[PDB]
Formats: structure tokens, C-alpha cells, sequence
């Protein structure tokens, strides 16, 4: 702690995709740093188990991030549990691969739409509602009322063959950062975006080991899969450092994804 | 010019073609000796355009976000002119709505709609055009087609109230590379233009002092862009084979302020 | 006909660096053939004379070290004396060396880094400042325009490979100047643009997604032409690269 | 702290422009986190006073960062004092404003050249020499042998009227980050760049207070000058977070500089 350093203790985090991978690690980091967390996930089993393991500072609320009504209910539950919302972290996402021209014809419109719905619409939906709650907070240190962190992907910059939908959704997340920051600046709410490279996600851990090790060796340095706790450490830094706003930060070991 | 790609006789498919940018692209294309199939949701405007352009033009009513309308539009282009060489996606809406507004949070429905038309619509026509283009015989330099999408400077310098618009156009911009990478195998190039402030129908609706003020925000030329200038760039992209997988800002050096 | 805001290339005076070969030669050729005047600038007299000779009465040559204050001024004076004005500057002069930060003999030489910067970046800025000064004396033309400056960066500004610290630094510097320079020179009606070429000629093409070949210099020249003709292009860097994204190795 | 977290304690920092502003704050942060610092600056009085105030964990070496011979002397002095170099932070920089076409004629070539010399050639010079020293270190945690952090500027993206030289130099720094990171990955040396917005620098503190306050009010949130300690906090997070590599981070309160 030095003068403009923002304290993490006792701040209330709302976190999506919190039952696994990135979101799980953020929830763990937050609780261990002395914060409150409300876990949101569409999977009840995983979410209940996480909140259970983290203890009294955690709650879980089943949530389809793309739903208006679920989004509200998630806000209401966070307020009822902990009285306020200080930080939103959007980690819910899917990363499918589908060619524009595949063996069985054109990319399905439905699958494109669905990727957009979960990754981009879902992010916007939680963002708009969290923001509305955060704006009711009393202005804190430096006039700050909240911090919103979204998750894009290096696919927003280096999209591979088969990632039209994924790149479109994550590019959309990245490009919203600024206009949203610009508005929410009036209320003291910062808006930031992290663009991860290759991390040990559930999809990743599903692959055979030789394939996992090969992805890792594609990353210049460190030549390994990123650890979810490293994504969480960056989230922490964004909460603590008040000068970080309206920016997209690549967390990717210098990776630039080839076409194949 | 040896590797210069010829515009004459190529078949353009163009969305939002009943007005503004798409209208100017249609005009440019017909006057350079090409065929155009105009697509628009507004039948009156589209028919009138095709009528005015003459025998080299057809119109097909189309909701670009619809799977079935998209297919019908491809089928109509093939039936009329036998092939598709160029797709230009100009259909788009540019609404403003705050995240935290007078009536509460930004409506989810309005966000979703802006994404549907601007992004899902662009992807829909792209996927179906590409499929048709791949059936063409390889032409000059092995090229079978060119796809040109329209993003916006909002993809980079989004203003207060443009979350939806920036999201949709940022999505368009970010697709360019993964799509270009795949479609390279078929000789189909994929490019994106990011316009600044142009004399669109919404723009021409505004009172003159407001128009003039928007123009004076542009460093040089300090005016609204002319739709024919956007069309001139589209032409150059069709002609210049080295242009691929790139987003081009057409904006007089504008960098939009927050408000 | 041609649209109202279309900018005509006929009779405009081009000043072109690195004009004795490659990209600059092809720009000089395009310009003369479209009815413009060209002043060719190059450090190599043999190549420059031969080019100007082959292009004819609409071309002149002036030997020039683009990084030199006094050579830069002499080049402006020679253009004015020959053709009375300057309407377009195209900076194509450049070197593209590869040298590792940590090499077999030791660290990257400071002298070689400095020299790459001097030719690619300082040289570009030098010709830009002096051309701009001359262009500002022109009467305002169509749409109030007095000139166009076009600089050459490289995809190395974005996807720099192992060994390209110097090259990437110099071309990144060119790319980043585009905006602050365009912002100022907007007052005088001078547009400022930058082209970032991929791999151009001088299986080597098979790394390029499409077209899977080396770029032709005349294609770079076609883009220059389009920039001069399209008045809404300003303050932007355009990648001309067949969708290439250079790997590290 | 998590298993892949990189410890700052006992690492040796070499820092340029360390007598004032950003480099002084990085030195302070590093010493107070338990690290060693070698301060480099052209100004002896400021540098000695800094090293004096920081104590036994600090040394000062007078240095023109653009000089080959001074650069080498600096490396030798750091090795002789602390045996190794683990982190280089390049903060030495000048930020002049000069129009391309000014009231009294064209931008001087000498001034452009000088800004490039100090900001870009100087940064490259220290980098190449620090990298050479770092490569001799034994591979540490995660195989890492060093971290190099350069300072660009938001001028690399949003250059204002009068900033051709400054933008050119800082855009050059930014664009080197990837090709350097790609090579030095082989030796386990990470390379990162920070792009600061408006900070309380000595040039800034030289201005009258109304002009300061006005610059601060141009920043969306927080609407103030950035504190050098915040730039130092981000440096620290880069040294700690191993997945950060080959990237430029904007630290700017969502500022997008207007032309004027």
C-alpha cells in the first residue's frame, strides 16, 4: 500500500464462468485476498462446489449471462448477500472452431449466433447491469465506484482458420472497452479488458497431453500453458492500479497465433 | 498494368444498396462496366435504384440476417448473372444508446438488434457469397472472388453511446484475418473498410449547422465524406490484388472524441 | 465521367525517394505514365540517371542523401527550378537489414542500429518536413488541398521477426508519425498517409496467404495512385501484404 | 502468492532516468520491495541524492544512455556492485513539442535527431547491453534469466500536433517489443513496454498549476495526473507476472489525446 493504491480487501466481486478455469481462479484469488465473491455460472454443480470450498465469503447464483431476467436476479442476489457490487469480471465464454467453408457446407448461422450470444451479448448484459448497481455506490478512493473487467482473447488480433465466430465475438468485446469506459468515467467506474493467450482451461485439459505440450511449445516465453492464477493476478493488478482504464492487455507470453 | 484486376463484367452482390454507401457502390460498379445485384430490406428504394441503373442491375429484397433470405439472394444472383465475383457488405445501423440512460440500463434487445444487422448479417452474406465464389473457375492470379465488409471508425474510437455499434463493427474488423486466412485456399480475398463521417441518409436528415459542425471535426478534408469516395476505395480493393486481410480507415484523419 | 471529389493525377509534381529501383522506380513510372511530372531522388547516380532518361521529358533526377539537411534542401530547390511546385512526396528510400540483438560475435552494433534509423526514419522525416514547407506555398487546389505526403513503413512495424529490431523500430516510427503530422498539416490542406508493404520483388511467396506470391512494385504504385486520387484517405497506415502475418523465425 | 509468481526480492534492477520522475519512483519501489538498484542518469546531483536516500541497496552511475562506452561502463559497474543484472527499466526520455511547419520555419533536423537519439537509440543501447549481461545468468524460476521493460507513450498512438519527433521515437520503442521478445525468448528474457499517459513528471511540475489541473481534467477517469508510483506498481506487476511478454500496455486513465 502506497497513496493511490486501491485496496482489494472487502470489495464485492461478481464473477461469471466462475465454476471453472479463469473465473474459478479469480474467485479463489479474490476470497484469499480478503474480498467477497458472488459466483455466477450456468452449471449449478460446479458453482455450488466452488462456493462451498471457498466458504462464508462466497455465494453462488445460477445464471445464464445472456438472459435479461437471470442477469437481474444475479444483481439482486449479490446486493441481498453483500449490500453492494464493486467489481465485475466477465470470464464466461466459449471457444469453438468452425470453418466458413467446411466439409458439409457453409458455417452454420446458428453456431455463429450462439458464440456471439454467450461471449459478447452475455458480457454486455452483465456489464450494463453491474454498472447500474455500481453507480449507486458512494464514491470511494479517488472518486471510484467500481471496476469492470472483460475477457477477450488474442483471437481478437491473430484469429486462426476456423475462428471467425470466436474472433468476431472477442473483437467486439475488445472494441467496446473505450466507449463504455468513456461514459462510465462520469460515475467513477473503470472498464478494462484482458486478452489471454493459451491457458489451461477445461477445453485445454480435455485434449491429449502431447497436444497440450505442443501448444505450450508454440508460446515464445514462457513456453507453457498459462496458469489461471496468472490471469487472476492480472485482474488483481487492474483492481489495484487506478491508472489502468479503457485498455486491452494481451496476456500471452509473446504468442502470435499462426493461421494453422 | 499486368497484375491489375479488371472490374469489367465482374458480378457484384451489394447489401444496403438502396441508399448511401451501397447505392454509390452499385452506381460505380454499373458505370465501370460491371453487373450488380442490389440487396436491401426496402423494396421501394431498391427497385428504384435497379430501375435507374438499367439492364446491368437487378434487385432482390433481403433481410441480411436471415438464412433463407440470404440463400434466396445468392440463387437470384446466379439465376440472373451466372456467378458472383464481389460481395460488398454496406448494410448497417448506427444507433446511440447509453449504458446507463434515463430509462435505466441499455436495453438488451437494442444491443442484440444492432449486433444482428451489422455483424450477424455481414457474416451471413459472407459465408453464402464465399460458398458461391468457390465454385468459380480460378481467374487472374488464381483469384475467385473478393469480399469487402464495412466496419467504422467506431471500431477504434467509439464514443459515449456507441457500445452496441462499436461492438458490432469491432467484430466485423476482427473477423477479417481469420476469414482471409481460410478463404485464401480458394483465392477469395477478404478486406474491410472503416469509414469516418459520411453523407448518409441519417446525416442528410440533420439540420445544416449540425452537418457543418460534424464536417469541421474532421482534420482534412474538413467535410463530410462523399459516398462515391467510399465506392472509389471499393474499386481500388477489387483492382489491387495485394490488398488482403486488412482494415482501411477512410476518415480524413478523424479521431472521434468521447462526446 | 469521374466523381466530383476525385483528385486528378495529371500535371501534379511528384518528388520520389529511392527512385532508382524497386518501389520508387515503379511509382515514378506510374506517375509519368498517368501524366504527372517526377523528380527522382536516389543516392545512386547511375540508376537514377538511367531511370529519368528512360521516362523522358517529364522526369528529372537529383542525387540525394535523404538524411542530409543540405541535400534535402537542394532536392527541393531542384524540383521547384524544374517544375515550379511540389504536389506529392513519396518516401520509398529504405534499408532492411537483419541483425540479432545477441549475435554470434556479440551484441547488435550500435552503429548499424543508428544507420538503419538514420536512413529509414530520419531520412523520411527530413524529406517530409521540407516537402511540406514547399507544398504549403501552393495555392489551395481542389477541396482546399495543397499536397499529399506518402511514407513507406513495413509489416515489420507490426509483426517484427527475430533480427528486425532496427528495421521494426525505424518503420514503427514512420507509422506512428502519420497521425501527429497529418493533424498539423491538415491546417494547410496537406494529407499524410503511410503504406506498410509485405514481401515484394526485387516459393518465396508461399508464406503469403493470398495471393501466394511476391508483390509486384507496380501494385505498390497503384495504391499510391489511389491515395493521391482519394481525398478521404488521411492519417492512416495501410497494410499491402496479401494477409501475411510474419512468423518469428 | 501462487506457484508461478515471480519474486521481486533480491533481484537487481538497472534503471535509466532514475534521478527523477518515473525512474526515481521505480527505484524507490524496487528498493522497498527488497531489491537492489543501480541508478543511471546524466544528472549526477539528482542521481547521487537518490542513491543516498535509498541506502545500501542502491548505487548510482553517471550515464549517457545513447553512448556505447557509457553503456558498457554502466553494465560493468552494476556487475561489480551486485554481481548480476535481472531487470532493466528504460525510463530516460525527452518529450519536446515542435511543429513540422513553425512560425520561424521547418522543424529543425537536429532536434528531431536528438529526440530519437535519447528516446529510441538510448533505449535500444541499454537493452542490447543488459540482455547480453542477463544471458549470463543461470536460468531461474520458470527458466527466466531477465526482464526488460521499456517506456513508450500514448503519443505512439494518439500523437498531437507538435509531436512528430516524440511519436516517432516512442512508436519505434513500441514496435521493437515483439522482434526483441521473440529472439530473447530463447534465453528466457522477457521484453515488455509500458505506454504512459499524462504523469506528474518534472516537465509537468514545471508548468503553472492551472495548466496542470487542466491536463488532468482531460483524462476520463481518474481525472488527474498519474502518480509515478502507479507506473512503478505496473513495472512491479510485469516483473511478477511471467505470462506478460511482447506487449505494450497503455497506462493512461482512458485518455485519447486530441490534436490540440
Amino acid at each position: 500500500h502506497h497513496h493511490h493504491h486501491m485496496q482489494i480487501e472487502n470489495r464485492v466481486f461478481l464473477i461469471t464462468g466462475a465454476g471453472s478455469g479463469l473465473g474459478a481462479a479469480v474467485s479463489k484469488m479474490a476470497v484469499e485476498a480478503g474480498a467477497k465473491v458472488v459466483l455466477l455460472d450456468v452449471n449449478a454443480e460446479a458453482g455450488e462446489a466452488g462456493a462451498k470450498a471457498l466458504g462464508a465469503s462466497a455465494r453462488f447464483q445460477r445464471t445464464d449471462v445472456a438472459s435479461d431476467t437471470d442477469g437481474k436476479a444475479a444483481i439482486a442476489a449479490a446486493i441481498e448477500a453483500f449490500s453492494r457490487i464493486d467489481v465485475l469480471v466477465n470470464c464466461a465464454g466459449v471457444a469453438p472452431g468452425e470453418k466458413v467453408l467446411g466439409r458439409e457446407g457453409a458455417h452454420k448461422l446458428e453456431t455463429f449466433t450462439r458464440t456471439i450470444s454467450i461471449n459478447l451479448i452475455g458480457t454486455f448484459n452483465m456489464l450494463r447491469l453491474a454498472a447500474e448497481a455500481m453507480a449507486k455506490n458512494e464514491p470511494g478512493q479517488g472518486g471510484e465506484r467500481g471496476v469492470i473487467i472483460n475477457t477477450a482473447s488474442v483471437a481478437a488480433f491473430d484469429g486462426q482458420i476456423g475462428q471467425a465466430a470466436y474472433s468476431a465475438s472477442k473483437g467486439g468485446v475488445a472494441a467496446m472497452t473505450l466507449p463504455v469506459a468513456r461514459e462510465l468515467a462520469r460515475h467513477g467506474i473503470r472498464v478494462m479488458t484482458i486478452a489471454p493467450g493459451i491457458f489451461k482451461t477445461p477445453m485445454m485439459a480435455g485434449m491429449p497431453q502431447e497436444v497440450q505440450d505442443a501448444l505450450g511449445a508454440s508460446v515464445p516465453f514462457p513456453p507453457r500453458l498459462g496458469e489461471p492464477a496468472e490471469y487472476a493476478a492480472l485482474v488483481r493488478h487492474i483492481v489495484e492500479n487506478q491508472m489502468l482504464n479503457g485498455e486491452v492487455i494481451r496476456l500471452d507470453g509473446a504468442l502470435r497465433m499462426a493461421a494453422k
